[PDB]
């Protein structure tokens, strides 16, 4: 392998006390930047929590109470029902699988942007003409035959005709884009050897970028389980070499930063762009598959993870990551994906000054990161940051949606999670957003060192 390769490798399921105690140093935000980045992630969480007043209200509730909660709601259903009197003189004076199948639909509408890439295409103008821009998913994923893959590869082709048609040469940063996923477009990628996905799944891949070139929008490859991290490098390393791709850097690539190997893959990434001649639009994400990486790892007994078991390290990583990318301009375009505020804040202050629209954006998901970005993507007249936002948007009927909506049951239901945090008018602001190096650091002195694994995620073979 290439010195760049070999160190992914090597790097593949790292101790974590070693993996955070590295990124720790280059995570760290300087002084004055971290106490910038703490007033805006502040200032975001602080509006987005209380756009219709909801801890105002919450602490009026409670300073009313000295009652019980449902009393208090009693007393309430009296007091609306006093104020319906019209006249103020008279007021004082006085199975199983549908079940599953049912709720999943009803869950997975908010995260849908369209039945079909028409609709979705349509549903899209609202936000376009606000400076916000998208990237369409065709739902679907883990084909199991060859049948499978084929109508994914049908239905990616005609999304790019159509995203393609409706940019117009907008260009592939102002304007939409698609995102793929490697696992739909060749059977039981799960389990495939190299030989078979690049005699057939790699023919594929280039097809579609082709196409995407055609219509210049970009084409992003998102990032699936870890252990398909190294036949996507080899995909996207052969991709990038293309001659009718040369000079053309529409080309996309999720890496996740819940990964010990993503600073490597960085490095390795820095030195495809440069070997292949253009800027990679790199999407920067913590990750969405964690719990059954978890679950993957202490079955098959092996000596580690490849994904840190506190989510605070990932935090880490991933401002880490972020530096890394954002230093180098010329070989990458960073596209910042997350619905934290903190994070967000931190990577505009990471990001420096002098902004200019091709140095880097921001995205989010379908159904959950429109509030936020609302603060963001705009005009400094209007209050907003002026920093775009593109929308990842998922397209596809019922039978599509699946595991795409349980990954997002995960992602909202977990304790960990900013969104799940954020809903929870309890928890103090000052902690929601607070730094995650601060914080490892503050469990390192607790513990006796740098790096613990989460108390309850032993490692598999313990
Ligand atoms: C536009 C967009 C595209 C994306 N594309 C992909 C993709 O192609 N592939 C992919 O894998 N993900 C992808 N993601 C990421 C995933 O879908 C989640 O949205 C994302 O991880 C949430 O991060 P955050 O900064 O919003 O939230 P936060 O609440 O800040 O972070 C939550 C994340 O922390 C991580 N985490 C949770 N618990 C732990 C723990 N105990 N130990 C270590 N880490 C933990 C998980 O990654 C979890 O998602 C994408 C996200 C967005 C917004």
């Amino acid at each position: 392998q290439s010195v760049s390769r070999a160190a992914i490798t090597a790097a593949y399921r790292r101790p974590e006390t070693e993996a955070v105690s590295m990124l720790l140093e280059q995570a760290r935000l300087p002084q004055p930047v971290a106490e910038q980045a703490h007033k805006l992630a502040y200032q975001l969480a602080d509006k987005l929590r209380n756009q219709k007043n909801a801890s105002g209200r919450a602490g009026m509730v409670q300073g009313l109470l000295s009652l019980s909660s449902q009393e208090g709601v009693a007393l309430m259903c009296l007091a609306e029902a006093l104020l319906r009197i019209p006249d103020k003189a008279t007021r004082d004076a006085l199975l199983i699988r549908k079940g599953v199948d049912m709720a999943m639909r009803l869950m997975g509408e908010q995260f849908v942007t369209g039945e079909t890439i028409a609709e979705a295409l349509a549903n899209a103008r609202k936000l376009e003409e606000k400076g916000f821009r998208y990237s369409y998913d065709m739902l679907g994923e883990a084909a199991l035959t060859a049948a499978d893959a084929q109508a994914y590869m049908v239905s990616y082709q005609q999304a790019i005709h159509a995203i393609g048609k409706a940019s117009n040469g907008r260009g592939i940063y102002e304007g939409p884009g698609i995102s793929i996923k490697l696992s739909a477009l060749h059977p039981r990628y799960s389990r495939a050897q190299y030989d078979r996905v690049m005699e057939e799944l790699y023919p594929r891949l280039k097809s579609l970028t082709l196409l995407a070139r055609q219509y210049d929008i970009g084409i992003n490859i998102d990032a699936e389980e870890s252990d398909r991290l190294e036949i996507s490098l080899d995909l996207l390393e052969k991709l990038c070499f293309e001659p009718e791709l040369a000079g053309w850097n529409g080309i996309g690539f999720v890496i996740q930063a819940y990964q010990k190997r993503c600073p490597l893959v960085i490095d390795y990434l820095i030195d495809l762009a440069t070997r292949s001649r253009r800027r990679l639009m790199i999407r920067l994400v913590k990750g969405a598959y964690w719990d059954s990486e978890i679950k993957r790892a202490q079955m098959d007994g092996l000596e580690g993870y490849p994904v840190y078991t506190r989510k605070v390290y990932t935090d880490v990583s991933y401002l880490a990551c972020a530096k890394k990318l954002l230093a180098v301009p010329n070989l990458i375009y960073p596209q910042f994906a997350t619905h934290n505020a903190h994070t967000l804040a931190a990577i505009y202050q990471l990001a420096g000054q002098n902004y200019y629209p091709g140095q880097y954006e921001f995205q989010c998901l379908h159904g959950m990161g429109e509030p936020l970005y609302e603060q963001v993507t705009g005009k400094v007249a209007d209050g907003k940051l002026n920093r775009p936002c593109r929308i990842y948007a998922p397209v596809g009927t019922h039978e599509t949606l699946l595991a795409y909506l349980v990954r997002r049951l995960l992602e909202n239901g977990a304790n960990t999670s900013f969104v799940n945090r954020i809903a929870d008018t309890s928890l103090p602001l000052d902690e929601l957003v607070a730094d995650p190096v601060t914080a490892v650091e503050k469990l390192a002195q607790q513990e006796g060192q740098t790096g613990l694994p989460h108390p309850k995620i032993p490692l598999p073979r313990d």
